[PDB]
């Protein structure tokens, strides 16, 4: 026998939910990897129907001649019902449709919260109050962002966890769902190469890596309202983070997983002010199209505005295994490429017999794009040559694996949620660890308006970031040259 | 000021010397890394000339129609005189015919010896008595094999060694000069991630493999006189063993590294009779012309003879760093391929928490053919899987330094001559201790004659040495499936 | 401002009240360590007064003339009311009686139940409804035993954890306020000399001892219930393992090491019946007085009961650290001293090169008698001589802190119940694993009623733990002498 | 057959030969440790017979009553020959005196040398050319010093290695012949729990100390030629650190711990003149004796002599296990104690959870006096305490093998030299490894002629030197308290 599953999108004319939300499960749905017996059903306030959404949603499907038939299944398998974000009664007439199916009870509930921040309270009380199910298991899935800083963030995640268990409550955040930001769990708690290595004796720095090549592009209220650290060093570097610097687990369970980066978060310091480059960008003058516009010229941001968009931030974990070790975590919107990465850089081996021709191994994990895991190590020049030179263990997902389809972020992690594995979500106290590292230095940066180093578009964002690096023992030598 | 350098070929009319010498010294001249006034007497007990030796060399020397110039300069700095290997006369010839070249008198002379061993005592004597520069530098290089047992190889390496300084012998294991071998150094000497993890608290198993997908084809009289063992296991493979299991030099001095070797070489006991496997050849019934025949089926073998063309032998360093540790050298004539492979089983990794879908990682490092470095590490499956799967960090020599032209073996060793490097050859004490470790066995295997395990020809040997590697430690799943 | 303190005790007329709590209460008030503002209530069901329980326990205070002011003082501080353990009228009664005092109502009360398990529901249900601090904290001390079995135990403590929070339940287990197991987090996380060794790459087994020099000695009774496990290994032996083996804490609050102990415990197997060795004493025909009877000898034992008095069980905990290596925890009654230890034997010097002569390293802390921690280690003969004998060194308190005084364990612990510090006590969880490690063994004990190995009163128990812990790895040579 | 062997003292007046090596082999002759035929022979310039050299050197032999039987055997196989240190003729009188003597021919010869080291090469010259054995093995043994500076004691070596063999040549260093000194390589190469720590990974720094409570007490003269950097740190020191971070030998043999030596000399490089304290001692104004004078107020001292009497010099050993980790070795005459002492101080145990309270580990070997090694280790405090404190695991030889005598330094050497054991003797490489460190730093001092910092008699020396190891990575805290 197999349970009746159900998926609910909040705010289903949402941006983010015909965007990325309908295509992830129509492409999970085309795979087959939901159970048999999964209804779809979508809410929001707009007036829509079935069809309306189909046609919405329909570009964003990638889909082919070949698969009609599924597709058509699928929206015989979606509905929408409309209401409002605080009305009760639209939430009995939600439960009236929704327990109007097959088994529509037995099911196993299920609940996407595509909505603005300001409104989660509200959603979420009148689920609970409403829409909880009394046979199958309930699960309401929350969205990036999480507040604004520690007190605002903790007020709303006690709401929640008021409200719901720790195991029904699934915080999205997206890099958690990637195929390398898994694969780190593996690489490092499933091979004896990388088991004695990976602690402060071998490893020198470690880097964090968020490159993005386009900046705000005329969207500069709410990167205004957040800033480049509350956006992406706040959730995924720092989730990178706790996935390199985290104890081996008792088992594969979601629970010991949690437990060692809670533990890991634990045991990092506030964030000084005297360890953070922040940048801003202008226009280039010799650009293309919107190079030549810097976040100043985006009308979508108040004059006058300090709102960074690059760090550098570095973040010491005191425990045995990460004692001295700095984590520089640099991201920045408008750079000149995108990258995700982490970067373990080791040091030097004792006692050089290469007289100083050797540089430090660096162990990359490319987690987007061009999906690679290699360590720079050090070989001997070929030919007739006997000093060496830096090359790569490469393993690059795109040469080896190239007849699979690696799934997109959101695929995986609603499977995890229909498959009840919680590994990779966002518990509670790792929030309010996460939080409390940087709060001080937000509060700090909103009272004082700093001057973040001017940088150009397009560029490496500001020299200043590189000056930390070097201050903080990371080398960098340029000589690494890399061909495919 | 650049010294004259002088080449010199014992028995310049011999097999070894006019398909393998002439070919590499006409290389190295090619390139412009000979000294500028290098001269070349050949010597033999056939009256030649220069062109002969040059029209018998020209099918080996890979010439091009663009260095014939080059070519002409070559053989014009070429010179042969005859004369026999007894008699002294001949002797002060050779030494009159080189002080007439350009600055003979401080010319550094250079001694090859490709020669049978049966002469190398009359040859070496010789030489040191009427053949020595009163200026510059003299060296002599001797070829495999050394000796028989512990004893016949003792006498001449004495014999060897009373006439001449440990920095003028120059044995040669043309396996020390391939590229790969030499690399070894750099691997685990210049890298953090290779150092840790080198030792016995992470290495289950070493496996050094050499295989040649043919027998002997009408030269198995030598075959059978030595045996598989004092072929390649005595100083191939043993020595691929003492650059795996050294310990770091002070320096990259040569007599560092050489006193590591040795020292590894002194910890490890005689080999046991109960971990021999030895295997003897027969031809396949479906076999394709050279396949169809055995090792007895060839005339010039002694009938009925119990010489194997197989050995997995384990061998054990007792020290700090490898007590305990198996040491499986398997090699073998007429197998299914071609391939020298240095491969070390990491243990398993300390409390599985992936339910024992993980196994062992493997640093391969295959020095011929397609040299390539990759460890079989445990990676997490592409797509919507969980459990990890066998994968590996490859770099492989001719997919990223595909310009680059890896040179042979013997180039790279006259070259190490020619600079006075002697970090890749044999010294006199870990010769003694290579043979130490393998006399008895020999002994023992020549005064019982066991029987050898029959193996079809082609095939992947006598079963009994993985029934040997399954006893000792190694572990073989046959999961690994692997994809350019 | 001193909050006032009352520490009510639950049957203050039972044999461990009189003989173990209040001695150690008017300890700690009479070295100044309670709050200025402390007062004690009594109650039982016998109808007692001050001066009667005063007069009961004055031979256990082990009182001075010269302390004769402060023991009145005491004295004046102490009160008793008679009721009973399930009327909630007595309840109130001592309710306000409590409330009777100075600050009676801001008072932190803190709760002894020194009660058989019989009447811990009531007792606990009793005091949660109506004997509650509206203002100060209030914290519950519960005494061994913990149920007998996985699920009568469960049911125990999900009783009281359904009463009380984590931060009130206090469990008692004595062993865990004794000096030495307290100091082995401070030798394991606090010294650098026995961080690195203290994994499975260096110990080769993990030994835990406890003996007693007598018998159950008329008690056989209560003894026959429980047997030696559920007395000894289940408490003080596993907490014991779980003290040498946690990880370490992200800091010294209680529920970091908490959670560390009960991480441990969750990486242990369960005990297969193939690894116990269970012994019942039999009178020692030559013995004086109590060493003349054996278990069977005891008028309240019942007849024919196969009750065990000694145990040896290998445990093995699979994780990263401690995997393959076993845990022998051998307790046992009548044996030939009294000695808890912790006894840690380090496997052999790989590459040992002084012939066979050394043996393995022990690290030893000796929890009591005579607390001292001493690695036996090899040193040079003295003398002329030059090969190695097995010495120590030792760390005895009472030659190096001889002028200060050992305090009894139930005075640090109750001092910790008073400081709010729960580090030495049992969390639940912890309970659970260490009842589900043993449950499955003990129930089948139980039904297959086995025969344990007789032994002789006095004597070092059953050969077979011997054979058993010689098979598991324990190597014992005997050579060790040692002079005082 | 007991081999008979012959003892020769050269300079059997000597003052060193009456001091120590006539009691030493008295000593050694009457616990039976030499072989019954043993016969001793005195040369010197003085007209002595057996008898005066008896009535010279019966004081030093510390005699009982019990044991005139065993005096005269003694001095009956005593004898003495006259001669020069220049004349052949008396070189050969007494090889016709010492063949004069049962198995006079057979007997195996071994000569020591108690010359000042100015008449070295004439007396080995000698000795060579006309006092060898041609049946018996022949063993000379010389005496610190060994030259001023690194050609000096290079041209001695090369005169004394180009007249004997390595295998003959007895370099003497008293302190290797000491107990703790010896007791060292058991120490780290027969522990499991001195191993894995014994790396720059555990440890901060390394201190040597070598203290003389008495000046040069009007033996100023010698001491002005040398300094204590040539009386002491070149040598004890040195070859303590030699021992201390030696890699573990192959085997026990006297060669592979030599070569582990050297090879540990070789990775130090020259003495910088920025990490060098010097001192020399003045008058203390409240001194007994000879505490009221100091090194200027000694008449056979030159005038306005800057030489030192104390040092503290900083080595580094750039290899693997060394690399980073400073060796202080700190030295002084007139200092405030008699004390040798190895000190090792371990790195502060990484994500320290106690509050700065944990202090950095030191594993202690005080070589003299009372023989003892003890780990200052961090235990908790006893009693009501938690905070840990600086503790030690003590083995004081006195109270462990207080009925064990410890021998003199010369019995035990001599015993080796008698056995053919040269473990504890130092080689000329190891000599010129020993000199080049130390050989630009004492000719810099000489030619630019420093001035040592005062510092009083009886004092510990200048604060200059704490400030250095301050510096260097040394933390001193003052607060460590021991009670016998
Ligand atoms: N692939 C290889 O052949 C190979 C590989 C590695 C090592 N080696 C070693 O290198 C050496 C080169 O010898 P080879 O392989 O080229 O075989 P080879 O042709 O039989 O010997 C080479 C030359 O040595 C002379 N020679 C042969 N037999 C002799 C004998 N009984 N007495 C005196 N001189 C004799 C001959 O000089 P003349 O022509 O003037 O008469 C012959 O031309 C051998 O020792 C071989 O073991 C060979
Ligand atoms: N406690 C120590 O003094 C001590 C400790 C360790 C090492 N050493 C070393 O051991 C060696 C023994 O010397 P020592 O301490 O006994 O002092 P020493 O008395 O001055 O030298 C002992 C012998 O040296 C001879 N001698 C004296 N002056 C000489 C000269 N100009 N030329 C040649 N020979 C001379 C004398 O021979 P005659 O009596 O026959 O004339 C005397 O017997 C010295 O090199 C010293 O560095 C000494
Ligand atoms: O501790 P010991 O054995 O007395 O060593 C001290 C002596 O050792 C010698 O090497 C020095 O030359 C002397 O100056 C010093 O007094």
């Amino acid at each position: 026998q197999s349970d009746t599953h159900i998926f609910i999108i909040m705010g289903a004319s949402g941006d983010l939910a015909k965007k990325k939300i309908y295509p992830t499960i129509w492409w999970l749905f085309r795979d087959g990897l939901l159970p048999e017996n999964t209804f779809i059903v979508g809410y929001a306030r707009s007036r829509l129907t079935v069809a309306d959404i189909r046609k919405q949603s329909e570009p964003f499907f990638k889909a082919t001649p070949e698969e009609k038939l599924k597709l058509e299944d699928f929206f015989a398998r979606n509905s929408y019902v409309a209401g409002q974000y605080d009305d009760a009664a639209s939430y009995q007439r939600l439960n009236s449709h929704m327990n109007a199916l097959h088994l529509g009870s037995q099911a196993n509930r299920l609940f996407y919260l595509a909505l603005p921040p300001t409104v989660y309270e509200a959603v979420t009380k009148n689920i609970h109050e409403s829409c909880m199910s009394q046979i199958g298991w309930n699960r309401i899935i929350v969205e990036k962002p999480f507040g604004r800083d520690l007190q605002s963030s903790d007020r709303l995640s006690n709401h929640i966890s008021s409200l719901f268990r720790e195991d029904q409550i699934y915080r999205i955040n997206h890099y958690l769902g990637k195929e390398m930001v898994q694969n780190l769990m593996v690489l490092r708690f499933a091979n004896r190469i990388f088991g004695p290595i990976w602690n402060r004796d071998n490893i020198a720095c470690v880097i964090l890596t968020f490159k993005e090549p386009f900046g705000t592009e005329g969207r500069g209220g709410y990167f205004d309202e957040f800033g480049i650290i509350r956006d992406v060093m706040q959730n995924h570097l720092l989730q990178m983070l706790c996935l390199v610097a985290m104890e081996k687990p008792a088992s594969t369970n979601s629970d010991d997983v949690r437990d060692e980066k809670v533990k890991v978060l634990k045991c990092i310091s506030e964030v000084q002010a005297n360890n953070v480059v922040l940048g801003q960008y202008v226009g280039n003058p010799d650009g293309e199209g919107e190079a030549t516009k810097g976040y100043l010229d985006d009308p979508t941001v108040p004059r006058g505005s300090t709102t960074a968009t690059f760090a550098a931030v570095v973040l010491y974990v005191e425990n045995e295994r990460w004692d001295g070790v700095p984590f520089i975590l640099r991201c920045g919107k408008a750079l000149n490429e995108r990258k995700a990465e982490v970067r373990l850089q080791f040091h030097d081996v004792a006692g050089d017999i290469f007289h100083q021709q050797c540089k430090r191994n660096e162990l990359v994990i490319r987690v987007q794009p061009n999906e690679a895991v290699y360590t720079k190590m050090m070989t001997k020049k070929p030919g007739m040559f006997f000093n060496p030179e830096e090359s790569e263990l490469d393993l690059t997902y795109g040469n080896r694996y190239k007849n699979v389809k690696l799934p997109d972020a959101y695929e995986r992690l609603i499977l995890d949620v229909f498959c009840g594995s919680q590994m990779h979500f966002v518990r509670s106290d790792e929030l309010r660890e996460a939080w409390r590292i940087f709060t001080p230095l937000l509060h700090q940066i909103e009272l004082e308006k700093p001057k973040p180093i001017p940088y150009i578009y397009g560029s490496r964002g500001p020299t200043e970031a590189d000056e930390l690096m070097k201050r903080v023992g990371f080398q960098y030598e340029g000589t690494y040259k890399w061909v495919n």
